């Protein structure tokens, strides 16, 4: 069977939560970095907007299970999920080192 109820806004939270640079990142990718990297920066994270939606949807008991898509698969939005998080976690890597910064790992 799919994810529990509770494991779908859990992937839901996980994702938006990192979809979301702090305050210094967007004061250069948005700021400084050029449009290549500021067009990128909303599109990757269009994808994770539309996603999440589909996660915090099937809870009928939480959310608005009313008019919604044509019934989605619990795990078509986690998969994307991760899908997501791989666009930002390498921006998080990225747009530290492009902004003035080097990492020693």
């Amino acid at each position: 069977d799919n994810v529990t109820s509770s494991q779908l806004l859990s992937v839901r939270h996980q994702l938006a939560e990192s979809a979301g640079l702090p305050r210094d990142q967007h004061e250069f990718v948005s700021s400084q970095a050029p449009q290549s990297l500021r067009n990128r920066y909303n599109n990757l994270y269009s994808h994770t907007q539309r996603t999440l939606d589909m996660a915090d949807m099937q809870h009928r008991y939480m959310t608005g299970a009313s008019g919604i898509n044509p019934g989605m698969l619990p795990h078509e939005n986690v998969d994307d999920m991760r899908s997501a998080i791989t666009d930002w976690s390498d921006m998080r890597e990225a747009l530290q080192h492009a902004m003035g910064i080097h990492a020693d790992i």
